[PDB]
């Protein structure tokens, strides 16, 4: 007769129910061949996990799969991608390799896509080669201030630093001809380079491995900004699309790249851009006379790439709620991969497969029903741009903004095995420290896994001391669309190396074909054990948010945040505001409001605790607790951006770090004159947050005061 | 012990003591002096309104008041503005009356405002006068058509046929210098119009009034589009300010018209643009030799109004639901006036005082509180473009659009004793056929309210036969900004007048200074049964809103809206679109699911009534009908209007009575080459409206079905 709360006993059977080799399994199938959005391959897996979620036994109570037809980049099969150096003539001197090498005996086949910039158009330039470090503006102008002439040239870049098709963009600007982007092993490799220092026999990135990628500026289905991609939809013009890398654009082994680079002509590049290629790095343009190559040579850069209309399905799953099936606890995992995909996102999905098992396998038994409804979705064509999860969120935007509790993601679920990571809006933050407490590491002593985290990743709070930090959310996976254009409170759980053994960028064969089945079977996680680990955190924190009576979710846990962006903002910005007759006054007050309002809200929660409230006054405060995060949403702040609404997480390229709109319009602002345009922006962005905060606190306080 | 539901013993107590007299009394104190927004005397009427709220035996559980700071617009007392005839060298030949006629007693002192258009600026114009009928595009160009020369005129129209900012911005297109504009005898006064016929011998217009009245072309305050006017906020910079008439303008007198008009040369104006001042109706430009003027005469408009910062306050209070508190119902009237204002608002706010009196009285006894909350708000600055309202939308949004159950408005109570009008949404149909069927008519039969409403305002309903209309929401009240920028579902109640016995386009003394007691005593109410009868039916719609345990909102209802539209656009668009390869295949499948879902909807409330269901079911199905309304709104539909969000009810241009957005885009796209830019447009609208029922036909479905 008590209402539905967290059953302890629901719980740790489901932690002892998740089963390692059940993951391992998952995973052999899963990345056993390469499956790209929209292939046939891809096709196999969503059956797949239809079966698994329709069966009667073990299945969830409904499952379905949802196609949306969106705009996809593919190489073509007849006309590989190529990158030649060539004589005056045009007569070929070097050819540099298509396709990863056969190292493993799972490379090299016509089932592996050629390594490509998905999104870059098709062209053929052909120029002297430059070295542009990451591609960044302030690279390119590095160049240009240096007298070297850009104008029809071709730019080697590594990855890192700005987004891949960032890389095209900004050389575009310069009348760069063509782009070739690389892995430097010193940003992934810790500066090994050799076969006998690379997979398989370290989990290296091996000399002829390529990171393939989206290069689109944007998430979501290019031609259908703010609108779902179902068959009907207005569609922009093909010619009207914004955000392709605007000039051909092919990323390259580091075998290719030593063989470029280091026969460089021209000054020695600054130090900030040296690598692990094996030489010192020069700037060009074109090579040295001394080299391996005549000094008259070109790079010619033959792309081939289509876009094509094609056809990705998400799969859906729902557990529905026995008492409040309107509430969604939403937990999702991207399907589809570059090559293999084993670790990303294989690895995710292996546990979606297990963790979906366990609940479905407890509620066909009659054992278990969660208070509320937990969703559970496969997302299609996430490499090409978040498209799965964003054309669901646009299809189903307003029934999702006003039910969804939380948005749970795990993508790559073991990026190797020291440590859990978890990125997360501070609302998150109290349950997955709640779940992490009670697991056991599967790591050396006998730690729980929060008091392993806590010695990787930790941040002093003034409220609660030493903690795990939290990692903020960007556009990394499909958390983006719920976090950023449906204000829902996300987080994305992982485990991950240790940062004091190795600065690898990411798992070195990221995005390859050499992230295989074997790559993590016996390098990233033997055992299966840290899969395991972050199967139990996930579903622990799952039905923390699905069963509790009282939603385990601290909004005052914001006052930090929003508490440090202002503080940022006043060390850095206020002078200058004040220079502009700009005043943080008002931004103060509201972060002061803000952080009353969330505290009384929090002590009232704990009062009606102690005794045995009625269900409709606990629902009526956990819908303040999972709607304060739609309170900062304003979808006028950044007209330039696309799908960005929530004010405190937008992408911020200002050097301040605070609220990002202030932060990216002082930027801007800076050395415009006085009653500029820019520092009217300057007000405007302010006032949005100040505007966002005081009503986020409305949102707090006793709901019939005036 | 059984869940709180409506209780028709309250009712009945309600209905009985809301008291004919009492309102007649509010009225006499509201309207005694004039009562501008921001003069000192709407500051009186916001310490009239706290005191009531507040009065521990007869207020409310809380008021207060707030405070924006917002840019209107004055004439100057110092240097009236003025209309004159001038010869060839610039000495005056005749001048216009400069304000009302003190017929009455109350007209002519320095207390009432001078006529004058709102938002339009200072300058002094003149030039030769032509006559452009109703001053709307199509006007201007039949001038135009028949070689009139338009630059450097002076253009007089009469009121009506479009918004009154817009008369002036179609003439400043055509490069005419100065626009006049006055109420047409035929168009308000059945074509009267001597001292003897009108006020106060009837409740016809004296020849000396003028419509007084906003003519900025949005609505909230011009400097803050998008956020509240507070404190330290961003404005827009004075400069940059859209939306103000372009040229100087300057409401007249009939008397002031017929000397103007019936002295012009030239055509005689098309038989529609005729009219009742008492001449056949010449264009122009300039005066007839024979007529009282010497023909080479030319009229100076000479114009100084400011523009100008000022607080203005509303008022809000609150009784706090029982059992649901952060559900609001909301009933709203605005406060401010153009001259005594006695119909416009101040009947509103005679019954506004009544209502709450009634309900604090009976809350603070003990009796009743009801089951969700009743906020009562008291707007400031409507007559300057819904400025209160609009600034608390912005403010409160996010609490607002999460917690709202509907909006009910009164501006006018009473226009006159003949009917209710209602205007709304189709969810808030349903319960003012319920309230107005038990509450007794005032009129003569012993009918019910609604059995005398249906004898003047009817429509054949497939659904349920002949049934009272309901209007469509403009932006003719502060209901403006709850449906089309927060899509909460609204309702404006009135009593108005026959329109068989009267053609005047609105109670003929609207914004003038005879809009006074005496005209609503005498002529409009005498005995104030109609006040009370409006009083009535608010106060049952809204204690059906606030205590019934389901909400009797009908989301089926806006079924045969959606049905409507979709015919209107099969009929008259469905070949051209054809023509242009653009399918309603898509919207023929998105009406039918929403008609679908929202029956199916229907029925599980039905056979959930029939038990004694939970309190958190029937909290579910209320939320899933009142955020109905939200899932029409789409911030990227409309960017060329300011707060229109809503694909429904956003403002139509096009001919076509379908679904305004795609009405539109199909008449701006008609005459453009197929593949143009105006014809993808027409597809963006399109699948905004079928995205749009799309989504809401997926909130009305089971809440745990894929
Ligand atoms: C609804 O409103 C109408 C219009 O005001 C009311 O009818 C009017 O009632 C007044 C009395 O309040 C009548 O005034 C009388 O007029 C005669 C002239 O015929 C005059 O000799 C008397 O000194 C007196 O002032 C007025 O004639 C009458 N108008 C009409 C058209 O009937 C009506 O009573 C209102 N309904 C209710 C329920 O109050
Ligand atoms: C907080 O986190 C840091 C890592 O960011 C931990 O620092 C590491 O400490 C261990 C042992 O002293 C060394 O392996 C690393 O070289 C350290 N790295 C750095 C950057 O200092 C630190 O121990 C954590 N704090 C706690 C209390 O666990
Ligand atoms: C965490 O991963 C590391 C690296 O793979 C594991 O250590 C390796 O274990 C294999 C056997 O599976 C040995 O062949 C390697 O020599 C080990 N490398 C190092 C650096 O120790 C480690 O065992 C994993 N932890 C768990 C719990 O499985
Ligand atoms: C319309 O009438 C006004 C009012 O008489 C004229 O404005 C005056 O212009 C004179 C120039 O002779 C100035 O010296 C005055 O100070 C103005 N007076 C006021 C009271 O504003 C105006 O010039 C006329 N318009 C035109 C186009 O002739
Ligand atoms: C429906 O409304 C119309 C008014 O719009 C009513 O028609 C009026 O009826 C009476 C007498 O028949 C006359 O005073 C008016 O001249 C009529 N106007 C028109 C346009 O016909 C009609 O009676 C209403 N229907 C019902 C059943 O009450
Ligand atoms: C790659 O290596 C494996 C294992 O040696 C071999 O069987 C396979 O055929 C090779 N693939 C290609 C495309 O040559
Ligand atoms: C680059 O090589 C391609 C492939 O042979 C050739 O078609 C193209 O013309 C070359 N580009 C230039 C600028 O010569
Ligand atoms: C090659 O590099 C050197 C700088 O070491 C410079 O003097 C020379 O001119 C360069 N050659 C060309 C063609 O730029
Ligand atoms: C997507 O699937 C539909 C339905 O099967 C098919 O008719 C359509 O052509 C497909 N689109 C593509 C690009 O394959
Ligand atoms: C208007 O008329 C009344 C009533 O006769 C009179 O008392 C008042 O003074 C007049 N007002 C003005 C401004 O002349
Ligand atoms: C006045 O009107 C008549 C048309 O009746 C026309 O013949 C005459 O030219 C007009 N005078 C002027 C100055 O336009
Ligand atoms: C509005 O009121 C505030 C507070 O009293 C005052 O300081 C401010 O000047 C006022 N603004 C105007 C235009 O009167
Ligand atoms: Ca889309
Ligand atoms: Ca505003
Ligand atoms: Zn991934
Ligand atoms: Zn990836
Ligand atoms: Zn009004
Ligand atoms: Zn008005």
């Amino acid at each position: 007769l008590a209402p539905q709360d967290l059953d302890l006993e629901i719980l740790e059977t489901v932690m002892g129910q998740l089963d390692a080799h059940r993951i391992r399994e998952n995973l052999r199938e899963l990345s056993r061949e390469p499956h790209l959005a929209s292939s046939p391959r891809d096709e196999d897996l969503v059956q797949l996990l239809l079966q698994r979620w329709k069966d009667p036994e073990s299945g969830l109570d409904s499952a379905e799969a949802s196609t949306y037809e969106v705009l996809l980049s593919f190489p073509s099969q007849e006309q590989p991608n190529v990158v030649d150096i060539v004589g005056p003539t045009g007569g070929i001197i070097h050819s540099c390799h298509r396709t990863e090498e056969n190292v493993t005996g799972e490379q090299g086949g016509p089932d592996v896509v050629q390594p490509y910039a998905a999104y870059a158009p098709s062209g053929t330039p052909q120029g002297l080669l430059v070295y542009a470090n990451r591609g960044a503006e302030e690279d390119f102008k590095e160049l240009q201030t240096q007298g070297i002439k850009l104008e029809g040239t071709i730019a080697l870049t590594r990855y890192g630093g700005v987004g891949r098709g960032a890389k095209a963009v900004n050389a575009a600007k310069h009348g760069v001809a063509g782009v070739l982007v690389y892995t430097d092993p010193a940003d992934i490799n810790d500066g090994l380079s050799s076969p006998d220092e690379t997979f398989p026999n370290s989990w290296y990135l091996p000399p002829s491995g390529v990171e393939r990628g989206s290069y689109y500026e944007y998430f979501g289905d290019p031609l259908t900004p703010y609108l779902p991609a179902v068959p009907s939809s207005f569609r922009v013009d093909l010619a009207n699309v914004s955000g392709f890398p605007p000039i051909p654009t092919q990323p390259i082994g580091f075998q290719d790249a030593r063989d470029l680079l280091c026969n460089l002509n021209g000054t020695l590049a600054p130090a900030t851009w040296q690598g692990a290629l094996g030489c010192h790095y020069r700037l060009g343009p074109g090579f040295r006379p001394d080299g391996d190559f005549p000094a008259d040579s070109q790079v010619n850069v033959s792309v081939y790439n289509r876009l094509e209309l094609r056809n990705s399905s998400n799969v859906l799953g729902i557990i529905r709620g026995a008492v409040e099936p309107d509430r969604y606890v939403l937990y999702g995992n991207h399907r589809d991969s570059w090559v293999h995909g084993a670790v990303d996102p294989s690895s995710g999905t292996a546990v979606l497969l297990e963790l979906s098992r366990v609940l479905g396998t407890l509620l066909k038994k009659g054992t278990w029903r969660p208070r509320r409804s937990i969703v559970f979705a496969s997302w299609g064509a996430e490499e090409f741009g978040l498209i799965g999860s964003t054309e669901f969120t646009e299809e189903f935007f307003n029934k999702l903004q006003e039910r969804t509790v939380a948005y749970i993601n795990v993508d790559i679920s073991v990026f190797a095995n020291a440590t859990l990571r978890v990125q997360g809006t501070p609302p998150v933050q109290s349950v997955v420290f709640s779940a992490t407490k009670e697991i056991r590491s599967p790591g050396p002593g006998d730690l729980s896994i929060y008091d392993n985290w806590i010695r990787y990743f930790n941040r002093s709070s003034p409220v609660y001391g030493l903690v795990p930090s939290l990692g903020s959310l960007g556009a990394g996976s499909d958390y983006a669309p719920f976090v950023h254009f449906l204000g829902i409170s996300s987080m994305d759980i992982a485990y991950t190396y240790d940062r004091s053994k190795t600065s690898a960028r990411i798992y070195p064969t990221y995005h390859t074909a050499f992230d295989t089945f074997d790559y993590v079977d016996k390098f990233l996680d033997p055992g299966f054990s840290s899969h395991q680990a972050v199967a139990r955190t996930a579903g622990s924190v799952i039905l923390r948010l699905s069963d509790s009576f009282f939603l385990p979710l601290k909004v005052s846990d914001y006052s930090e945040t929003l508490r440090s962006f202002l503080q940022a903002a006043q060390q850095d910005l206020g002078a200058l505001l004040e220079q502009h007759s700009i005043s943080l006054g008002p931004l103060v007050t509201a972060v002061e409001k803000f952080e009353a309002e969330a505290a009384a809200l929090g002590q009232r929660i704990s009062t009606l605790q102690k005794g045995s409230p009625d269900p409709l006054q606990v629902r009526m405060l956990n819908d303040q607790l999972m709607l304060l995060e739609r309170t900062f949403l304003n979808p006028r702040a950044f007209p330039e951006e696309r799908y960005y609404s929530h004010v405190l997480w937008a992408p911020r390229t200002g050097s301040v770090v605070t609220f990002p709109g202030l932060s990216n319009a002082c930027s801007r602002a800076r050395d415009t004159a006085s009653g500029s345009e820019a520092w009217a922006e300057v007000q405007r962005q302010l006032s949005i947050v100040v505007t966002a905060l005081e009503g986020a606190a409305a949102t707090l306080r006793p709901v019939a005061d005036l």
